[PDB]
C-alpha cells in the first residue's frame, strides 16, 4: 500500500507533536492544523529542488506564521532537503538547524526569517515583485528563463498586523498575480476566539485590495486545497485561499481548544493522539512509504535540469544577458567594481560642492545607476523629498491591461514604511536586484523591526533616511529626529552612516552597496559645507572614523579632539580657528560611521583617538551615546529634548549648536 | 454671511499663513474648507471658552500637516488663539507649530504629524467615551454622551496602523466614531492610484463600518447631511468626501505642487480675485466672525450639561465625585498609603517569581484601589499577565452598537494600534490605561511610545520577555537593544525591576507620574532581595545601593532587572579574590538621572570604578562606567535554546564578572 494523503499529513502531525514534546517548548497547534495544506501545496504544486535550495527559478515559499516552525521543518525533512532527523530531534536547542522560529541562512530551504508576525507576508510581496520585474526584464519571446510562483502560509496574527495591510494593498495595486497566500483560518489566537477582537470579513477586505479570494475552503480536504491552488494559478490577481482549519487538528482531546497554540501536548495527549490517528510509529520514526510519497529529489532534478537546458538555449541567443543574469542572481558586483566606485568618489571630490547630503545622495545614486543595472530604488511617498530617484530611471507601474508590472527601477511604495522595508528584505532575498528605499529618519520608528530582521539575517538591504535632525526646521518635533541615529547604532549588524558632505556620501553609498550586512544611510535636508581632504584623509573615510583636521607638528597649546558627524562636522571645523584664538588646539575627527570605526583595529582606533587627550563630541542627537568615546570626563554638544517648530537657523542657535557653546564645553572639559 | 464666505476664510488664513512662514501645507486646508464648515459649524458640540469640558465632542486632525485648517477653525470659532499666533505659524514658541501639538494650543486634542496615529488616537477616545458611558450613565440621569470626529487623508489610510485601529473599532462597534476622509486622489509622489488603488468603502465595510461613499466634498449641505446620517448609524462611519487638493486656488488646484509648498504671492493674488476675497492677509471681516463664532452656543451647551451633572450628583453623590476625580486624572485620597501597602505586601511575601508574575500581583493590588484601571494586551494576555482575577473583558454588545463595560481589553495582534489607542484613552480622561506585548515588539509600536513622550501624558506600556532569559523562542523574540533604545527617547521612563519589590515600586511610581512609562518584565523567575527600610525608601530613586561595602579593593557593580541576581551572587566570590563589591541596583536609570548631584555621588562616588551588568547592549553603560570601567552584556542577537544554556553561553556568569572586575582594576 502506498501512502494515503492522511498518512502523509499525519507524518507532519507526529513529527510536530514529538519535536515539541522533546524540547518541552514550541507550537504544535498550527502545524497540526496546517498538515493537509502542506500536503496539497508541497506534494502537488510547489516547484523546487531539495538538492539545490539555491536554484534561481524555484518557487519561493514563506512561513509568515513562523511560530509553526515544525511544519516547515517537517516538509523540508520529508521532501528530501538536507535536514536530517537528528536535527528535528534537537528542535529549539543551541546550534541546531531547527531554531524555534525559522532562520534564513541556518537551515536549507528556509527563504527568510520569521517569528515577528506579518513580516513574512511582506517579504513574500517583495519576492513576487522581484520575480515579476526580473521576468519583464530578462525574458525574451524566444527564450524564457524567469517563471516562478510565490507562496505564503499565514494566520490570524499576520492578518491583524498593520503590515499585512501595507503589503497586500500594494501587491493588489501592482497586480502581482503569481503571489498566492494560504490563510490558516482557524478562528483562534492566543487570547481565545478571535471573533471577539477581529471580526473582519477577510475575503471582502482582500477583494478591496484587488485580490482574488477563494473563501470557505475545507482546510482538511487535500483535494479541495489542491483545486484552490490550481484556480489561483489561473488568476489575473494575487490570490488568498481561506482554508478553514481546526487548530491542533488530529489531537485526541485538545483540537480546536485554547491550550494547543503554544505549549506541548503532554505525554498522555500524545499517546491518545497516536491511537486516534492510528499512528503507530515511535517518535521520529517515519515509515519508508511515507518518505517515498513525499520525496521530491527526482522531480526536483527533472525540473532544474529542464531549466538549465532552457538557460543554455537563452545564453546561446543572449550571451551578454545570460552572464548579467548569473552575476545579479549571485548578488555579485561588476568585475571592475573597485574602479567604478573610485570614479564615483573621485567625481564627488572634483566637484567640491556644498549641497544637502540628500542631494549628495541623489548625485551618488545617479552614478551608481549608470554602472549597476541591478539598482532598484524607491520611496515611501517621499521621492521628491528623499531624492531617491534619478533622471534616467523608469517608474514601476502595473500593466494597464493585464496582470503584472511593467519593468522599472524606481518604486513609489506609498505611505508604507514598514511594508516597504520588509518588501525590500524580500527583494534582496530573491536575488537579481540591489534595492533601497527612503523615508524620513524619524519614521524609521515605523519600519524598525524590518531593519532589525535584515540585520539578523545579514542581508544587505539599504535603508535611506533623510531629514535627520532639527536641521529639517519648521515641521517640528514630530518629525525632527533626536534619538534615532543613536538608536539605530544599537541594533547588532546594522551599519549607520551619517556623512558630512558629498565625499563622505559617495563613500557611504559605495561601501554600503558592497557590504554583506544591511545599512542605514542618513542624510540632511539642509546644505552642508564641502570639506577639502588630502589623499591620506580620502583613503580613511571608509574606516568610519578618521582624522579630518590634525594638530600642527610640535605644538605647545592644550590639545582637544572634536568628534563630529554629519551636519555637525561643519560646526566642528568652524570651531578650530576660534578655539586656537583661545589657546586650544583642536583635532577634528569626522565619524561618518561609528559602527565601521569600531570594526577597525586597535592600533588605528588609538591613532584617531589617542589615550589621554580629552574629547568633545558634536552631533544633533542624544548625548549619552558619545560617552563611549568621550568618557565621564569628556563633553558632548547635542540635544536631549524634543525639538521645536521654527526655521533650522533659529533652532541651531536656540539649541546651542554654536561656536561659543563648543568653546565653553572644550574649556570645561580641559579644566 | 454665506457658507462660501465662511469656507474662503479658512482658505485665506491657510494660504496667507503658509506664505508668511514661507513653509507649510496649503493643499489640504483649502481642499477641506467646506468639510470644516459642515462639521464645525453645524454638528460639533464644544465650548471654545472651556476646551476641558468633560462632555465635549472630541476632534482629531489625523492628516496633521494640514494644521492651518485646525488653527483657522479654532480661531474663527472663538478659542483663545489670536490672529497674532496665526501670523507666527511655524515660528519659535508660537502657539501654531507646523503640526498640531497637544498642550501647546487650546483645543488641540492630540499631537499629530505622524500619519495614521491620529486615527488610532480617535479610536481610543471613542472607546473611552463608550466605556465611561456604560459605567457612569444611569436610566434617570445621563452624564456621558459625545462623538469622536477624525479628519484623515490618503496617507493615514495607506499606513498599516489604520488597519489595526479601524479593524478593532469595527469589531467593538464604536458607532459614535465618525471619520471624514479627504478623498482627493493625490499624495506626495502624485496620483495615488498608481500605488494605492484600494476600494476603500469596500475595505471599511469589511471592518464592520458604515460607509457614506462619493460625497461632494465642496458641498456643505451634502457633507452636513452625511454627518447627520452617520450620527444615526449602528456602526462607526467613514464619510468619503471627494475634494480637490488646493481647491479654490486660481490655477494650481488639483496640482502636484500644493501639498507641501507655499502657493507663491502671484497665485495668492489671483486666488483672492477668483474667490472674490477682498480682504488683506490676516484680516477677517466681522460678519465672518459672527457666522463662525461658537462662544454663545458653547456656553449654552456646557451650561445644560453642568445642570444635568448637578441633577446626577443629587441622585448619585458618590459616583459623581468619582467622575470628577477621574476626569481630572486625580489619584484616590489615601494614595500614598495605598501604594505603600502594595509595596509592603511584596516585601512581606519575599517570593521568587518572574517579574511578569510580580507585575500581575501588583496589578491585583492596584485594581482594588483604582476603579479607573484599564488593562489590556496585544493578544498576549496569559503571557504578559495583564489581567486580574476580578477583571472583566471588554466586549461589543451582542445585539446593538457599542460595548459592554469592562476593564481589560484584548487588543489582538496590534502593538502599534493598541499603543496609539492607549494615548487616546489617556487624553480622553476617565481611565488609567496600560497595554502589554513582548519587549522586542516595542519596535512595532515605537512611534506611539515616542508621541506619548512628546505629549507628556502618562501612558503605561508593559513589556515582558525582556532578554535571552525568554529562551527557546530565539533571536527574533529575544530583546537585545530594546531597553537602551527606549531609554534614549526623551521623557520616556524605563523601568526594569529586579524582583517583586522593585516591580511594586515601578508600578506605583508609573501610576502617579506625569510622563509615560515602559515597565519591563522577565519571563523567567528572579530571586527576591531582602532590603532594609532605608533601601526600601530609595527604590523610587531609580538607582540605589542594594548591598554596600563592608566597613580590600573597592568596585561598584551596577546591575538591572534579572542581572541584579548575578551581581549579588558575585559579591562573596569577589571577596574571596580580594575585591570589595558594592552592588547598585538601577531599576530606572531615567529616574536616577533626575536625582540631585549629592544623591548620585552617594550611590556612585567619583573615583570608584564600575562594572555594569545587564542582558542587553553594552555601550549604553559607558555613561556610568566611563572608558575605564567594564560591562557584562550582549552585543549580538541571541540563539534558540533554554534560558539556562543561553546565560552560560553568553557569559552571564560569576567567572566573567570576576574577570571583568580584575581587568577594570588592573
Ligand atoms: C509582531 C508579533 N507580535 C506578537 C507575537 C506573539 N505571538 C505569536 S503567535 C501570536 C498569535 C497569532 O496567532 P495566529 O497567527 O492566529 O496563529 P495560530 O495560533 O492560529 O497558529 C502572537 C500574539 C509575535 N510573534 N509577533
Ligand atoms: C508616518 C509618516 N510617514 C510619512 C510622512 C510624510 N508625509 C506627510 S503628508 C504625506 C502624504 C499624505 O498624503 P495625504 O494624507 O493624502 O495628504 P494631502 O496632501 O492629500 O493632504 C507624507 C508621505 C508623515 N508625515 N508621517
Ligand atoms: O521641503 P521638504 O522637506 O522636501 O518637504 C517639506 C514638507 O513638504 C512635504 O513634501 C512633506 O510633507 C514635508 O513635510
Ligand atoms: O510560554 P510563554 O512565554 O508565556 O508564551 C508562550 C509562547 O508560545 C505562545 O504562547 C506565544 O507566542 C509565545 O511565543
Ligand atoms: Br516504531
Ligand atoms: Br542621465
Ligand atoms: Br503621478
Ligand atoms: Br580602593
Ligand atoms: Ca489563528
Ligand atoms: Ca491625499
Amino acid at each position: 500500500s502506498p501512502a494515503s494523503t492522511t498518512l502523509m499529513a499525519n507524518a507532519i502531525r507526529a513529527l510536530a507533536m514529538d519535536a515539541v514534546q522533546q524540547a518541552n517548548s514550541g507550537h504544535p497547534g498550527m502545524p497540526m492544523g496546517m498538515a493537509e495544506i502542506g500536503v496539497a501545496l508541497w506534494s502537488r504544486h510547489l516547484k523546487h529542488n531539495p538538492t539545490n535550495p539555491h536554484w534561481a527559478d524555484r518557487d519561493r515559499f514563506v512561513l509568515s506564521n513562523g511560530h509553526g516552525s515544525m511544519l516547515l521543518y517537517s516538509l523540508l525533512h520529508l521532501t528530501g532537503y538536507d535536514l536530517p532527523i537528528e536535527e528535528l530531534k534537537n528542535f529549539r536547542q543551541l546550534h541546531s538547524k531547527t531554531p524555534g522560529h525559522p532562520e534564513y541562512g541556518i537551515t536549507p530551504g528556509v527563504e527568510t526569517t520569521t517569528g515577528p508576525l506579518g513580516q513574512g507576508l511582506a517579504n513574500a510581496v517583495g519576492m513576487a515583485l522581484g520575480e515579476a520585474l526580473l521576468a519583464a526584464e530578462f525574458n525574451r519571446d524566444d527564450a524564457k528563463i524567469v517563471d516562478h510562483h510565490t507562496y505564503v502560509f499565514l494566520g490570524d496574527g499576520c492578518l491583524m498586523e498593520g503590515i499585512s495591510h501595507e503589503a497586500c494593498s500594494l501587491a493588489g495595486t501592482l497586480k502581482l498575480n503569481k503571489l498566492i497566500a494560504l490563510y490558516d483560518d482557524n478562528g483562534i489566537s492566543i487570547d481565545g476566539d478571535v471573533v471577539n477582537w477581529f471580526h473582519d470579513d477577510t475575503p471582502k477586505r482582500f477583494e478591496a485590495y484587488g485580490w482574488n479570494v477563494i473563501p470557505n475552503v475545507n482546510g482538511h480536504d487535500v483535494d479541495a486545497i489542491d483545486a484552490a491552488i490550481a484556480k489561483a494559478k489561473r488568476s489575473d490577481k494575487p490570490s488568498l485561499i481561506c482554508c478553514k482549519t481546526r487548530i491542533g487538528n488530529g489531537a485526541a482531546t485538545k483540537a480546536g481548544g485554547h491550550d494547543v497554540h503554544g505549549a506541548p501536548l503532554g505525554a498522555d495527549e500524545i499517546a491518545k493522539t497516536r491511537e486516534a490517528l492510528g499512528w503507530t510509529w515511535a517518535p521520529f520514526v517515519i515509515p519508508q512509504e511515507v518518505y517515498a510519497a513525499w520525496d521530491a529529489k527526482e522531480a526536483g532534478k527533472r525540473s532544474e535540469d529542464d531549466w538549465n537546458a532552457a538557460f543554455a538555449q537563452y545564453r546561446a541567443k543572449y550571451p551578454a544577458e545570460a552572464a548579467e543574469f548569473e552575476r545579479r542572481m549571485a548578488g555579485t558586483l561588476p568585475a571592475d567594481w573597485a574602479a567604478k566606485a573610485a570614479a564615483i568618489v573621485a567625481g564627488a571630490n572634483e566637484r567640491g560642492e556644498t549641497v544637502a547630503t540628500r542631494k549628495a545622495s541623489q548625485q551618488t545614486i545617479e552614478g551608481l545607476a549608470a554602472v549597476l543595472p541591478e539598482l532598484l530604488g524607491g520611496s515611501a511617498d517621499l521621492t521628491g523629498s528623499n531624492l531617491t530617484n534619478w533622471k534616467a530611471s523608469k517608474a514601476v507601474r502595473a500593466n494597464a491591461d493585464g496582470p503584472g508590472v511593467q519593468w522599472g527601477n524606481h518604486i513609489n511604495y506609498g505611505v508604507r514604511e514598514f511594508g516597504m522595508s520588509a518588501a525590500i528584505n524580500g527583494l534582496v532575498l530573491h536575488g537579481g536586484y540591489k534595492p533601497f528605499g527612503g523615508t524620513f529618519l524619524t519614521f524609521s520608528d515605523y519600519s524598525r523591526n524590518a531593519l532589525r530582521v535584515a540585520a539578523l539575517m545579514k542581508v544587505p538591504s539599504i535603508f535611506v533616511f533623510t531629514h535627520d535632525s532639527i536641521g529639517l526646521g519648521e515641521d517640528g518635533p514630530t518629525h525632527q529626529s533626536v534619538e534615532h541615529v543613536a538608536s539605530l547604532r544599537l541594533i547588532p549588524n546594522l551599519d549607520v552612516w551619517r556623512p558630512a558632505d558629498t565625499v563622505e556620501t559617495a563613500v557611504a553609498w559605495t561601501y554600503a552597496v558592497a557590504h554583506q550586512h544591511p545599512s542605514c544611510l542618513i542624510f540632511s535636508r539642509q546644505n552642508l559645507a564641502f570639506n577639502a581632504r588630502t589623499d591620506a584623509q580620502l583613503a580613511n573615510v571608509e574606516k568610519g572614523g578618521y582624522v579630518l583636521r590634525d594638530w600642527d607638528e610640535e605644538i605647545v597649546a592644550r590639545k582637544i579632539i572634536l568628534i563630529a558627524t554629519g551636519s555637525e562636522v561643519e560646526l566642528a571645523m568652524k570651531a578650530v580657528e576660534p578655539l586656537a584664538q583661545q589657546g586650544i588646539a583642536a583635532r577634528v575627527v569626522s565619524m561618518p560611521s561609528s559602527d565601521v570605526f569600531d570594526r577597525q583595529d586597535a592600533e588605528y582606533r588609538e591613532r584617531v583617538l589617542p589615550h589621554g587627550v580629552r574629547r568633545v563630541a558634536i552631533e544633533a542627537g542624544v548625548t549619552d551615546f558619545w560617552r563611549k568615546y568621550v568618557g565621564l570626563e569628556g563633553g558632548v554638544v547635542g540635544i536631549d529634548t524634543f525639538g521645536e517648530s521654527a526655521p533650522a537657523g533659529v533652532l541651531f542657535k536656540h539649541f546651542g549648536f554654536t561656536v561659543e557653546h563648543v568653546i565653553e564645553t572644550a574649556k570645561a572639559v580641559l579644566a
